[PDB]
């Protein structure tokens, strides 16, 4: 008469594979090298090609087509919408979220989205390049540092970020119970009823630990070190709230899509 807490990471897991249209076997599949293989993008020539095939309606302006590093910069806005609609689903399936106030679930995703979302970003990234749309283009790292400042600072300090994530070995059952942690923070601002929160993150954490013992044998510090990366994770959406409020302000054509200006308003 106990919770079943293999179970529960099963379950978790499932949810995951049912909610996220990427993942890393998916992942690993497309990066390892038939049909539909991604388009690479390392230079202006490429990228310009690739918008044509992939986002046509985005360059089928005249010379009214926005800045390169402005289109980029709205193509990566558009995966982080999609994610943070996959994410909102997903977290039905954690025990206790659904029983939540809706003011409380709100506040969860509000600061939860963007970590998860840099937390499964690594599993699209090698040290040389990362996958985009769906899958069907894969952007190098060179050509991301050569873009004109400050657009240039935006997958650096990421691709840092999942070099030493990717170190760890996940799998995705590992990576769904992270991220079904991260969305469970007792310490987030403005929450109503800390205590259920608390003890909702408490259950999930006790499923993680759990799970990274029957799952990595061999790495009997993988729960420390990941509850090390939900902090690091952290501190990169801090920063990387602070570039996007450069951009926006700086430059005129950067727009800000109104869900994301929602969750970046009043986060840090
Ligand atoms: C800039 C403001 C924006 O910052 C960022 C910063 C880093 C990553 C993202 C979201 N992201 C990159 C999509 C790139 O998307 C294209 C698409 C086409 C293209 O050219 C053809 C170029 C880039 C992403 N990928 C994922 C894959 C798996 C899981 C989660 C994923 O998250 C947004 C924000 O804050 O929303």
């Amino acid at each position: 008469m106990t919770a079943d807490l293999k179970s529960l990471a099963k379950r978790i897991y499932e949810a995951y594979l049912k909610n996220f249209n990427m993942n890393k076997v998916k992942a690993r599949v497309i990066l390892s090298g038939s049909n539909n293989p991604p388009f690479v993008i390392h230079d202006m020539e490429t990228l310009c090609m690739a918008e044509k095939t992939l986002v046509a309606k985005l360059v089928a302006n005249g010379i009214q087509n926005k800045e390169a590093e402005v289109r980029i910069f709205h193509c990566c806005q558009c995966t982080s919408v999609e994610t943070v609609t996959e994410l909102t689903e997903f977290a039905k399936a954690i025990p206790g979220f659904a029983n939540l106030d809706l003011n409380d679930q709100v506040t969860l995703l509000k600061y939860g989205v963007y970590e998860a979302i840099f937390a499964m970003l690594s599993s699209v990234m090698n040290k040389d390049g990362m996958l985009v749309a769906y899958g069907n283009g894969f952007i190098t790292r060179e050509f991301l540092k050569s873009l004109r400042k400050p657009f240039c600072d935006i997958m650096e300090p990421k691709f840092d970020f999942a070099m030493k994530f990717n170190a760890l070995e996940l799998d995705d059952s590992d990576i769904s119970l992270f991220v079904a942690a991260i969305i469970c923070c007792g310490d987030r601002p403005g929450l109503l009823n800390v205590g259920h929160i608390e003890k909702m993150q408490e259950g999930i954490v006790h499923v993680l630990r759990l799970h990274l013992q029957s799952n990595h044998p061999d790495d009997i510090f993988l729960f420390p070190k990941l509850l090390q990366k939900m902090a690091d994770l952290r501190q990169l959406v801090t920063e990387h709230a602070q570039l996007v409020q450069i951009i926006k302000k700086t430059e005129s054509d950067a727009a800000l899509h109104p869900l994301l200006q929602e969750i970046y308003r009043d986060m840090y």
